[PDB]
C-alpha cells in the first residue's frame, strides 16, 4: 500500500463556517472530550502592592464537560476500472503505467473524502447558529445530544401580529427591526448572512437599495475569504458598518441535495466570536504505534484479503465543533 | 505522407464555451459511454460508532449510463495547387520550394479542420444546455438522441402573460424578474450571458444603467478569457454582484454563418458548473495499433492509390458534451 | 494454499433451462449487464458483384441494456474432521495422506457449492419464463427489480372468465384454448412443460388422453435433456405439433425442498428461443492481478487470522439470466 506520508492535499476549504467562526482549534489526547480542559478567560490584573506576591491566576472555563464526538470515517476502493479525468498537457505515455494511475486515482479519492468529511462539521456549525442545540444521529451510531447552553430570545423569530411579508414593502424600514433583534447579542453584531429565498423578501423593501452600500470590496478582507468559495457563498453589500452575504450551499444525502439553512431564517453575530475546533483521538492500532492519536484527520491505505478481496483507502476523524459563547448569535426564524 | 508527430498546434481557443462550464475532460476505453465510470458526486460522511464495524461507500451512475459518442471525421486533400494565405513576414523565397510548400498547406488545412469540429462541440454544448434537450443527426449517419434531464422549472418563457418588451421602459425595473427566474437555479448564479439582440431590450430599463457596474471590470480572471476571444464575446461588467456577457458566436452552416443562440433567449447559471467532455473510441485500425483509441483528436496523414491517386489527411474524434446537473441553468425565452 | 488450478469441476447438471432457452452464455468485462453489446443474429447474405468494394458485416441492434448482475458469494470452511464420502472406484490406499484429503475435501466442498450456485441460477431461469418480471432480494445485498418486458397477454389466467375445474372432464376439448393461447407467442410453441398436480386434472379431459400420441420417440432430440435428469423430467408423448413435457424439479431452501412450478401453470414456447446465460463482473482484486474479469465462475482459497483462525473456500458469480425476447413465451395461469 502507500506511506502515510503521502497526504499531498494542502487545500484550506472550509464552507464559510469554520474559517470564520472556528479558526482556533483544539485536538484532544484523549477518547471522550472534556469540555472543562479549554483555556478560558481571563481577569483584570488584580491590583496589589509591590511589597508582598500574589496569588496565582488559574483558569478553569465551563462546568460540563464529558461530551463526545461523532466517529465518521470514510472508506472507498481503487478498483482500477477509474476512467481518469483527462488531465490537460499531459502525455498519454504515462497514462500506460498502472502504477502512476493507481496514484493518480488515489488522489483524486483524497480530495473526493476530503469533500466528502467537510460538510458534516459544516452542518456542525450550522445547528451550533441555528438553535444552539445538536443532535448528532445515524445507524450504528448511538445518538447524542448536545447542549450548548443557549437562551430562548437567540431564537426569535417575526411570527406576530407584524411580519416583514405582511406590511408595506415600500415605506417600512427594516433597521428598526434589525437593531431590535441584535440588541440581545452579547456584543456588537457583524454578520447578517442571508438566505437567498429570505433575501428576496428582504430586498423587496426599496428603504434598504437607497442605503443599501453594494459597492465591490466589502472591507477589502471579507472577499479575500470568501472568493475561493465562489459556488456557495455570495456577497451583497454594505448596510453601512456591517456586511450582507447570501449562503445556499447544498450538502447532499445519498440521493438529492438540501440546503444547510432553514429557507426563512437569519443569523446575527461577529466576525470575531472564538469558536472551538476540537477532535477526538484516532482509535487506530498503528496510529497509536506512531503517535498521531491527536490529530484532525487520518489517511490509511491497506490491501484486505478473502472476503471483500480489494485493496482500500481510509479516512476517520471526530468533529464535536463547538463555540464558546452560544449566545453571542441570534437567530431569526423569517415570516 | 507526414509522420503522427506533425501534431504540433497546442493553441487553446475555443469560444467561451468549452472554457467557462466544461473545463475537464473525460476520454473512454470504450466505444459507447457509461456513466458508470464517471466518478459522479460526493456524499455524506454518515455517523457511525468507533472501529466496532464499517461499510463501504459506493458511488452510483444512477440508472440510465449508456451512450453513443458522436464520432466524425474531416477529410482534406493535399493539392499542391491551392493558394497560400498571405500570412505576414512571410518570405516568398523560402516558399518557391515544393518542400515549405506541402508542410504549410496541410498545416493550413489542419487548422481549419479543428476550428470547424470546435464549432461542432460548442454547437452540441448549447444544443444540450439552451433547453435540456439534445439531438444527434448526419447525414449518412443514423439519428440519435440524448435526454440531458432538464427540470420544467427550469425553461421559462417570458412571452406567456407578461412579456419584457410592452412594459415601461422607465420604471419597470427587472431586478424583480431575474431574481424570480434564479431562484430556481439550485445553485447561486453568477454567469448572466445575454445575446446580442436580447441585450438590448434588457438594458432598455433606464433602472438598469445606473446599478450597473463598468469600472474596468472587477468579476474575476475571467476578463482573461474575454479578450482572448474579444470577437463573438463581449463583457460589459457587473449587474451589482453577477457578470454581464454578451455572446455573439458564429457557426459554418452549408453556405450561411448562423448565430449560436436563438435571437431573444438567455441562459442563466453558475460559473462553476460541472460538465462533462466524453469521448468515444478511435474506431480505426492504427490508433489501436498504437492504443491512443481514447483521445480527443486523431491526426493521421496517407497516400492513397489505384482509384483515388492522391494523399488526404483525417481528424477523427468522438464527442458527447454532458452536463452533470441540467437544471443548475434556466432558459429565459424573452419576447 | 490451492491457486486456481483447483478447476475439476467436469459436472454438467444444467437442469432442463440451460439445454433447452439458454443455450448461449456470455460473461462482460464491464460491472452493469448492457443488451447492447450482444452479437444478435445473422440473416442470409447477399449476393456481392464479383469484381467489386463489398459490405462490411455489422450485427448490432436493439439496446434493452442497463441490468445489474446478481452477485452470489457462497461460503465455505474445510476444517478436517468429517469422514469423506466414499468415492466409488478410487483408491483408497492413498486416504493416509491427510494432504491428499485436504485435497478431496476442498473438491467436494466446491461440488456443493457450485450445486448451490447452479440452483441460483435455475430459480432465476424459472422465475424469468413465467412472468417476465425478475426481483432478487436478500440480506447485504439490496433487492433489485429486472423487467423482461412481457406484454400483460404473456400472462393469461384461466381464472378470467371460465376456469378449467368447472368444466365437463368426459365432454369438453382444450384444444380452442390451446391455440387462443398460442396466437400471441410471437412464434410456433411446441413445448408444454406442466405442473404434474395440475397436469393430472389436463389429462382429467378423455380427449386428451386418446388424442395424445405415445409413439416411442420425441421429434428430434428431446430426450437427450430428458435422459440426463430422468428423477424429475418426463416426456409424456405427443399432441400433433406440439411435445408434451412435465417437470418436476425441486431445489433446497435452508433446509427444505421447494417445487419450482407453481401448482396452476403452462407455458408455451419454442425450441430455439434465444435466452442469454449473462454473467456479471468478479469484484475479486486478485482477478484483476491476474485479469480474469470476465468469467461465469472463479475459485478462490485462503486462510483467515484472528477471530476465525480457519481456511474457507469461495465461489463468486454474478449470473444475470436474459431472455432476448421476452414475449417469445405465453405462461397461462390455470384455474
Amino acid at each position: 500500500a502507500q506511506l502515510l506520508a503521502a497526504n499531498e492535499q494542502k487545500f484550506k476549504f472550509d464552507p464559510l463556517f469554520l474559517r470564520l467562526f472556528f479558526r482556533e482549534s483544539y485536538p484532544f489526547t484523549t477518547e471522550k472530550v472534556y469540555l472543562s480542559q479549554i483555556p478560558g478567560l481571563v481577569n483584570m490584573a488584580l491590583y496589589v502592592s509591590p511589597i508582598v506576591s500574589g496569588e496565582v491566576i488559574r483558569s478553569r472555563g465551563g462546568s460540563t464537560s464529558e461530551f463526545t464526538p461523532g466517529y465518521v470515517k470514510p472508506k472507498h476502493e481503487v478498483n482500477p476500472q477509474m476512467t481518469l479525468r483527462r488531465l490537460p498537457d499531459e502525455d498519454p505515455q504515462n497514462l500506460a503505467d498502472p502504477a502512476y494511475r493507481r496514484r493518480r486515482i488515489i488522489m483524486q479519492n483524497m480530495r473526493d473524502e476530503e469533500l466528502a468529511i467537510a460538510q458534516v462539521e459544516e452542518m456542525q456549525a450550522v445547528s451550533a447558529v441555528l438553535k444552539g442545540k445538536y443532535t448528532m444521529t445515524g445507524e450504528a451510531f448511538d445518538p447524542v445530544e448536545v447542549d450548548m447552553g443557549r437562551s430562548e430570545e437567540n431564537n426569535i423569530t417575526q411570527s406576530g401580529g407584524t411580519e416583514w411579508s405582511k406590511r408595506d414593502k415600500s415605506t417600512y424600514d427594516p433597521t428598526d427591526d434589525i437593531e431590535a433583534y441584535a440588541l440581545n447579542a452579547s456584543g456588537v453584531v457583524n454578520i447578517i448572512v442571508f438566505d437567498p429565498k429570505g433575501w428576496a423578501l428582504f430586498r423587496s423593501f426599496k428603504a434598504v437599495k437607497e442605503k443599501l452600500d453594494t459597492r465591490r470590496g466589502s472591507n477589502s478582507e471579507l472577499e479575500t475569504a470568501v472568493k475561493d468559495l465562489g459556488k456557495a457563498v455570495s456577497y451583497k453589500g454594505m448596510y453601512g458598518d456591517v456586511a450582507i452575504v447570501v449562503y445556499s450551499g447544498q450538502y447532499v444525502e445519498n440521493g438529492v441535495k438540501k440546503n444547510f439553512l432553514p429557507d426563512n431564517t437569519m443569523v446575527l453575530g461577529n466576525t470575531q466570536a472564538r469558536g472551538l475546533r476540537t477532535y477526538g483521538c484516532i482509535q487506530d492500532a498503528d496510529a497509536q504505534r506512531e503517535g498521531i492519536n491527536a490529530s484532525a484527520r487520518y489517511p490509511k491505505n491497506w490491501v484486505t484479503t478473502g472476503d471483500p478481496a480489494r485493496e482500500f483507502t481510509m479516512i476517520q476523524s471526530a468533529p464535536l465543533m463547538l463555540l464558546a459563547d452560544p449566545d453571542e448569535f441570534v437567530s431569526v426564524q423569517l415570516a
